[PDB]
Parts: structure tokens; C-alpha cells; sequence
């Protein structure tokens, strides 16, 4: 599957594309404002993720630090970044069909769209300006908007029994992106795409 990564953000962005275990294609580059990269992902890519890092520093190795995402030092991500993150998630060729959403869980940093460029199903997006509204308690300082588990470490804001509800914070994320997960039992807003769709996640949508 293609999946195209566009900056249309006014800043640099580092893409980063991985499956926690492993990079997605190269696991990331850079991407000034107006670029656009196409990765290549394996068909039944299970938990795929594809976010944006800001504010990165990488010597001629490929080894440094990013304020947002970074992910172990390294430009070419081979596991899952630092928080926080909006989050493209997805898995490919599930008995047939491709899911995928966006997620707040893990906080947020940059605006994206993830949508198909092939036929069959919608988009998703959450484009709106959580970093400028974020509550000051989950504000983060390196730069986004945390979520709560990972400011808090409770068993409700991660949600580690399997019982959990929403919260004041989760509620925060909710109204500003209705169409993102916004804590770990939300009502899901994954799509059900056609299997072996290709894709397009597009940074700083509008």
C-alpha cells in the first residue's frame, strides 16, 4: 500500500511511519512546508502509526532529539514516539478490509487528515487548534498537548483495567476533534476501508 505524507504545515515536520516493532518503509524523513513523501507499507501491516515530529535535531548519522514524537533518537523511527503525538493509525488487509482512524490518546501535536486516494470509504480528521486551546495541567512544555495518562499515571486516564470512562480531560479532545479517539474505550470512529486501499496523511490540513 501507498500511503503519500504531506507537509502542509508552515513548519518543517520529520514523517515518521512504524509498527512499534519495526519501521514503516524508511521510518521517517524530513519534510519541509509543501513536501510530500510516499512511503511503501507491507499489505497486512497490523498497528501501523504514522505521526509528525517537531522541532528536530539530527547529525549525519541520523541520530538526535525532536521536542514532539521523537522516537529513541533516531530520524528513521523504528519503534513508536514520545508523546504527543496525533496519531494515523491503521491495519492493513484484515480478513479483506483495511481500519483506520486517528487518535488523541497519546496527545496531540500537529493537525492531520488521513484519507484514502482510492475508492470505497471517507476520511478522518482532526484539524482543529488543540495545541492553542489545551488545559494548562496537560499543556507540555517541550511543545503539544499531552493526554492525561501521560501527565497523571492513573489507572482511569490509561484506562489499564479495561474499565475506564471519560473524563474531563478526554472531553476536551473530544469537542475539538469529535472524529479522534480521545481515550481508550471511546465510542469508535474507525473507518472500514476496502482491503489494500492506498492513502494519503496530510499535516496542517486547513
Amino acid at each position: 500500500a501507498t500511503f503519500e505524507i504531506v507537509n502542509r504545515c508552515s513548519y518543517t515536520v520529520w514523517a515518521a511511519a512504524s509498527k512499534g516493532d519495526a519501521a514503516l518503509d524508511a521510518g521517517g524523513r524530513q519534510l519541509n512546508s509543501g513536501e510530500s513523501w510516499t512511503i511503501n507499507v507491507e499489505p497486512g501491516t497490523n498497528g501501523g502509526k504514522i505521526w509528525a515530529r517537531t522541532d528536530c535535531y539530527f547529525d549525519d548519522s541520523g541520530s538526535g532529539i525532536c521536542k514532539t514524537g521523537d522516537c529513541g533518537g533516531l530520524l528513521r523511527c523504528k519503534r513508536f514516539g514520545r508523546p504527543p503525538t496525533t496519531l494515523a493509525e491503521f491495519s492493513l488487509n484484515q480478513y479483506g478490509k483495511d481500519y483506520i482512524d486517528i487518535s488523541n490518546i497519546k496527545g496531540f501535536n500537529v493537525p492531520m487528515n488521513f484519507s484514502p486516494t482510492t475508492r470505497g470509504c471517507r476520511g478522518v480528521r482532526c484539524a482543529a487548534d488543540i495545541v492553542g486551546q489545551c488545559p494548562a495541567k496537560l499543556k507540555a512544555p517541550g511543545g503539544g498537548c499531552n493526554d492525561a495518562c501521560t501527565v497523571f499515571q492513573t489507572s482511569e486516564y490509561c484506562c489499564t483495567t479495561g474499565k475506564c470512562g471519560p473524563t474531563e480531560y478526554s472531553r476536551f479532545f473530544k469537542r475539538l476533534c469529535p472524529d479522534a479517539f480521545s481515550y481508550v474505550l471511546d465510542k469508535p470512529t474507525t473507518v472500514t476501508c476496502p482491503g489494500s486501499s492506498n492513502y494519503r496523511v496530510t499535516f496542517c490540513p486547513t
